[PDB]
């Protein structure tokens, strides 16, 4: 009565809905909004930013990040050099621009030269094997997109309370899910599904 | 009747208030919240994130960034490798943690080894000469702190509308300033003050 079954969640995700994603069933977990990178619109990015930390990240497979020439920022969260999609962006930071960059990172036709670096999106490198190898929200995002038959790219950000800026724990995530009609899953639940 | 005189604004800034900062008087300019890095509290960071893009940046002089071993992210906005202050942070992304990191970047006693890289704050390198050399919001932040007698470090983020996630132009910034009791200045106005 809290968590949506994985197959129903995948259909929602396939249809461009967010999911609220927790690590497991624990009440003290903090929730992230995750949706498919290729499906995020200006409006959906506006929504993500409105209700989150705004430090918007785009999980990609290591293979995809390599293809796009997005190396690790340095040589734990695997940040690459940041980027903006060049054509059709101005400030890079607008909801429109961040959404366009995110969709572009997912698009199999995108080329390394299509992006300006640094920029205003934070791509993250998901490890090969995804949630079977590392139970990160990065791997969760790419796993969700893969299971949904979509490009191996997601977009994520942490839910934050309007009242005081504290991250939303489970109870607040339940309330947020009900208010906005967004389904909730957890990573343990997702690992159980993909395993056996 | 729109813009606060610079000397009054500096006193507000010295006292840990935000200023809303525009490029010049143009109605189409978009506004950023800027305050002194050393003075940003958990609550003030929560406020900044709540009403902004959340892509929170910390302007520092090139000299200071060099001292802290924060090189340009690559080798236009001069991003360094991102960072979190190690001691007293957990997730790095919480209002508490981002505020602590920001204050730490300003603290003259901070050392390079005190920071984890990458992290969740985006330091920016202000050019020597500040607004006399480049009229960026980065230089504006460091200029404001310098004029206020504070460490040459600021913290900034773009105001965004709750309704639709669009960045706030002048009229909305005026309304935001009135609602929250925050003074508004512009960069041309600031350059006029420091020049002559």
């Amino acid at each position: 009565n809290i968590f949506t079954p994985i197959e129903e969640a995948l259909e929602a995700y396939k249809n461009g809905e967010f999911l609220i994603v927790m690590d497991d069933e624990d009440r003290e977990n903090e929730g992230d909004l995750i949706m498919a990178a290729e499906l995020i619109t200006q409006e959906k990015m506006a929504f993500l930013v409105r209700y989150s930390s705004g430090y918007v990240c785009v999980p990609l497979s290591e293979e995809r990040a390599n293809q796009l020439e997005l190396p690790p920022m340095l040589a734990g969260t695997a940040y690459t050099i940041t980027c903006d999609f060049a054509e059709g962006t101005t400030t890079g930071i607008s909801a429109h621009d961040r959404a366009l960059t995110t969709r572009s990172l997912a698009n199999p036709n995108s080329k390394p030269q299509d992006f300006i670096k640094p920029g205003h999106i934070l791509p993250l490198r998901a490890v090969p094997g995804l949630l079977k190898k590392r139970r990160g929200h990065t791997e969760a995002a790419v796993q969700l997109s893969t299971l949904a038959g979509l490009q191996p790219a997601g977009v994520i950000c942490e839910l934050v309370r309007d009242e005081d800026g504290l991250m939303m724990r489970l109870d607040d995530c339940i309330q947020f899910g009900k208010k906005h009609g967004i389904k909730i899953i957890n990573i343990n639940q997702l690992v159980e599904y993909i395993s056996k």
